[PDB]
């Protein structure tokens, strides 16, 4: 295994180093904007060398944007795709690639057999050619690797299944700014190549200057290179026609022969394409090719990409006549005219990358390395699109819930075959596609309509549905005994219960356990732990009375604390945002203690009054003007009193301070440890008044974020034996911090209501001396540093936030972990900022024609870690990557992948055991069983189940290691006959393992494993 600590890859381009040094200034570079007036010579070319000119035509789907995924399907992509089966057909020279496998398969399963054999027909011959093969062409930004991989496989799995191709290119022309988490996937999904387009304009200036527009791009961390994967990142402005055949706009866009008058379409610059003749085809082309020999000047072989399409293209057939026949005139000229030593031609995207690679084996050109990442990305002057990185945060948030539902009912029903009647297959397909469908770069991104926000989410609603009939169902046949098992599989079993999602003060959707001697006396309760490895949570259920013990089912008393359910009210009458508690039911809270990858079962038994291991919380309202807060049958009166700071410790845990406006404002670690400044604020960013307008892509601040007033808040002090917490009703948030023994864990309920052209933020700030130096991670998959840099404006530093980031001195780090993906920053040392929500009333200009005023109430959750790291083993100086703590990490893996809760629907549940999963392995904390997947129908005689198994890098501070056993998912399932090593998509084996055992996996490597049972 590397060590992806101690050793600084040494590469050509680390791309943290290259920003410390460039100057991104902004000048007019002439017809290349962004650039320079590109010189080449005329006899760099000739009849030995001649420059091999590759038009690949394409039509950019998004999966929704401005119409929804239906509306874009009936109205232009069936009609694309219905053109391009004939035009490709009846011309076997024009070639065509496409990315989108969410429209393909829409299309492919409505086509007739005949149409369905000719469409197989020009796949299998070269002419049409799919590149990358997701779902969608995802986000980068928001999207976390997980997701990453599930959609790339729902599309990989279709195209191997219909078309039997795995496409090994991947082309990626609208995601705004690139991850290095693509190529980690591709690279382990069987690609060879791939191709990014919206990178920040200095950055391809800088790196066309270098003949660096294609690099072997690896991991950060990556000493050896084995990560590589060839990218071609384009050069210019956008993907479509005017910017893709050379550096002059004005002159490529005279060769997008739609743009003529019919078409509605026409050229900005006033020069439009005129129909190719006998009589101008040599003028034209002497244009053309000399864009080409330009664009050719940017890169280091003879082999040139010429991409030809734009947005949904290639609809009518009047289109791909006129495309097709004016370049064909063009390439025949230009091709028997030997003074321009050119031969161009149609081609797809690999015959782009076999070539360019035919050249480097012919010693024609050598590539440099490169690590780093294309965030942020600014497509002109200071427009940096990091307003996205936040932009609709509700589906955010709901991206990761289904992220978690998707693994868990996978996993859940991964344990057992089931018959076609459970339907089990067909609900977790459509969850895989709804949540893979919304990995798109205009979904998770929150840059679609509003109409088709709300596609997207209704879509994601209904995959959630999908999760929970089918996580009810195998919960129920893996905790009944077989023999008494009777399963309705349209019946409800279980209700799942979340605390975190829509949350409390966003949807009232929780169940309350009714229990009553005259009705019920108990509930069985089961949770599920998704993590292969034991694991101990606080879950909490609503209850119809405070008198309630749990019991394990073994019958042991399992301690229990009961708390009031607290929801918050903007009181309209009174003006103020305040609590009010449930007199009819309560929040009872105890420890769950479960299986690695199991199930573990409680029940809950009322009593007639308080129970020997039940506690009660007390409560305490601060604010000027109290009035009584009845608890129905709660036992402890809630105190009242005037605002006031308060201190709390919960276990050994760390003792936290707060002001008197219910914020964090220290923590100690130990009872005589310092108090550790850590204030939390909360802030606003407005937006210009004159200049361009921040929108659901860009943020564009008019200037630092100003104090939100919080006048004198109601806060609410609840301190219990097991929970306490500190909630405080601020404008436009709830915020609410909790703890259990641990970090704490921080919610927020924003509602930015209707506060137009506002961003609300919340800042950490404190003390450390991290100076410009902050870590945030990508995808969920790894922590890349970051370096704030005055010279740009503030959007620029803000970054994705996916999963988490820190700031650290010699001696202390703070970490933030997010349950959701928010855009952040770190504008000063000592701080750290994550974006709530953003409300913006204007457009920005980048296609979607509306701003952002769409916002609904979200419960944003985040662990807050603040740790001693004076001890740790930290990478140098120099190393582009930071690393989790295994606190850190253990507090990323309580946000995104909970226990899972179930309760039991009907009054008694025959043949119920107690637990699930004992004897499963508790595998190393770094390591995670990130799918779990039975690829096989029960019809199949040779059962197969995928594992995709991935081990993060946790530092090593001194704590010793400690137990666990060795984790091999081949020997998980009973009577294995085969293990065999995959590509990530599960389609491609890759190695046969001896005595079909799967090893682990090194440090933030990712392996598949597909074990066969008889
Ligand atoms: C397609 O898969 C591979 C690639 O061409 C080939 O060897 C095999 O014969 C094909 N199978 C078909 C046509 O289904
Ligand atoms: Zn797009």
């Amino acid at each position: 295994c590397q060590d992806v600590v101690q050793d600084v890859p040494n590469v050509d381009v680390q791309m943290l180093e290259l920003y410390d040094r460039m100057s991104f200034k902004d000048i007019d570079g002439g017809v290349w904007k962004q650039g320079w007036n590109i010189k080449y010579d005329p006899l760099k070319y000739n009849a030995h060398h001649k420059l091999k000119v590759f038009v690949v035509p394409h039509s950019h789907n998004d999966p929704g944007w401005i119409q929804t995924f239906e509306e874009y399907y009936q109205h232009d992509t069936k009609h694309i795709l219905s053109n391009a089966l004939r035009h490709l057909h009846d011309n076997p020279e024009m070639k065509f690639i496409w990315a989108e496998i969410s429209y393909f398969a829409r299309f492919y399963h409505d086509l007739g057999e005949n149409k369905k054999l000719q469409m197989k027909s020009i796949v299998k011959n070269g002419q049409l050619e799919f590149v990358t093969g997701g779902w969608v062409m995802p986000d980068e930004a928001n999207s976390h690797w997980r997701n990453v991989l599930l959609q790339l496989t729902e599309g990989q799995t279709w195209l191997k299944q219909f078309m039997n191709v795995t496409p090994t290119a991947s082309w990626a022309i609208d995601p705004f700014g690139h991850s290095p988490t693509m190529p980690y996937i591709l690279q382990k999904s069987g690609f060879k190549n791939m191709l990014i387009q919206r990178t920040h304009y200095s950055v391809k200036k800088e790196l066309a200057q270098q003949r660096q527009l294609e690099f072997l791009w690896r991991q950060i961390w990556d000493n050896k290179g084995d990560t590589a994967l060839f990218t071609h990142m384009m050069p210019f402005y956008s993907y479509d026609i005017p910017h893709t055949c050379g550096p002059d706009p004005k002159v490529c866009c005279q060769f997008d022969f739609k743009r003529m008058g019919s078409f509605g379409l026409s050229c900005p610059w006033k020069v439009p394409p005129r129909t190719i003749s006998d009589q101008n085809v040599a003028a034209r082309s002497d244009l053309l090719v000399d864009q080409w020999k330009k664009k050719a000047e940017l890169y280091r072989t003879n082999v040139l990409l010429i991409p030809l399409g734009d947005d949904f293209r290639f609809k009518q057939n009047t289109e791909w006549d006129v495309q097709r026949v004016n370049y064909e005139r063009l390439f025949e000229h230009i091709n028997s005219q030997a003074h321009f030593n050119v031969q161009a031609q149609f081609g797809t995207l690999q015959e782009y990358f076999d070539a360019v690679h035919q050249a480097e084996r012919a010693g024609q050109a050598e590539f440099p390395t490169l690590s780093g990442d294309f965030f942020t990305y600014a497509d002109r002057s200071d427009n940096y699109w990091s307003g996205y990185y936040t932009s609709r945060p509700y589906h955010k948030r709901m991206d990761r819930v289904l992220m978690h539902y998707v693994r868990a009912a996978e996993m859940l029903s991964a344990w057992h075959s089931w018959d076609g009647m459970a339907r089990i297959e067909e609900r977790l397909e459509q969850a895989r596609r709804e949540l893979s469908l919304f990995q798109h770069h205009d979904g998770i991104t929150g840059t679609a309509k509003t109409h088709v926000v709300v596609d997207y989410e209704q879509r994601m609603q209904e995959a959630l549905k999908a999760c929970q009939m089918v996580m009810q169902q195998s919960v129920y046949r893996l905790l009944t005994k077989p023999s008494i098992y009777s399963p309705d599989f349209s019946f409800s079993y279980f209700t799942l219960d979340d605390s975190r999602w829509p949350g409390s003060g966003v949807e009232d959707s929780r169940t309350t356990i009714i229990l009553g001697e005259d009705i019920l006396p108990s509930k069985h309760v089961v949770m599920h732990n998704t993590l292969p490895h034991w694991r101990e949570q606080l879950v909490d259920f609503y209850v119809s009375s405070p008198f309630v013990s749990v019991t394990d089912l073994a019958n042991n008393p399992v301690e229990a604390q009961v708390s009031p359910v607290w929801s918050w009210h903007h009181d309209t009458l009174t003006k103020t945002i305040h609590p009010q508690g449930s007199t009819t039911k309560y929040r009872i809270i105890f420890k769950a203690r479960v299986p690695p990858m199991g199930l573990a079962t409680y029940v809950l038994t009322i009593s007639d009054s308080k129970p020997e291991h039940t506690s009660y919380a007390s409560n305490l309202l601060l604010r000027k003007n109290p009035t009584s807060l009845p608890l129905g049958q709660y036992p402890e009166d809630v105190k009242f009193g005037d605002p006031r700071e308060i201190s709390l410790r919960v276990g050994n845990g760390p003792t936290l301070a707060f002001s008197e406006q219910g914020l964090l404002k220290s923590i100690q670690l130990t009872q005589d440890s310092p108090h550790v400044p850590v204030h939390f604020k909360f802030l606003k960013y407005g937006v210009r008044s004159h200049g361009d307008r921040s929108g659901a892509y860009l943020f564009l601040p008019n200037g630092p974020a100003s104090p939100v007033e919080l006048g004198q808040p109601v806060v609410l002090v609840t301190k219990g034996k097991l929970e306490s917490s500190v909630s405080v009703g601020l404008p436009s948030v709830v915020h609410q911090t909790i703890m259990r023994g641990g970090a704490p864990e921080i919610r927020n309920l924003v509602d930015i209501g209707s506060l137009d052209n506002t961003e609300i933020v919340m800042r950490l700030e404190t003390h450390i001396d991290s100076g410009d130096i902050f870590y945030t991670d990508l995808n969920g998959l790894q922590f890349i540093k970051r370096r704030r840099l005055d010279k740009l404006p503030l959007q620029a530093n803000y970054y994705p936030i996916p999963s988490g980031m820190f700031i650290e001195d010699a001696n202390t780090r703070l970490t933030l972990l997010t349950g959701q993906p928010l855009g952040g920053s770190s504008l000063a040392s000592g701080e750290l900022e994550i974006m709530q929500d953003r409300r913006l009333a204007s457009d920005d200009e980048r296609g979607l024609g509306q701003g952002v005023l769409d916002n609904k109430p979200v419960l944003h959750i985040y662990r807050l870690v603040l740790e001693k790291v004076n001890n740790c083993v930290r990478p140098s100086k120099l190393h582009p990557a930071g690393y989790l703590t295994s606190a850190a990490h253990k507090a990323s893996q309580s946000l995104l992948d909970p226990l899972d809760k179930f309760i039991f629907a009907e009054n008694e549940w025959i043949g119920a055991q107690g637990q699930f999963g004992g004897d499963h392995p508790s595998a190393r904390e770094d390591l995670d069983v990130s799918v779990m997947r039975r690829l096989t129908k029960s019809s199949a005689k040779t059962q197969r189940v995928g594992y995709v198994l991935h081990r993060t890098n946790l530092m090593q501070c001194g704590t010793p290691e400690e137990h666990t056993q060795k984790l091999d998912v081949c020997h998980l399932l009973p009577n294995v006959a085969r293990c065999e090593r995959t590509t990530l998509t599960f389609l491609q084996n890759l190695e046969h393992l001896d005595g079909m055992v799967a090893p682990e996996v090194c440090p933030m490597e990712t392996a598949a494993y597909v074990s066969s049972h008889s």
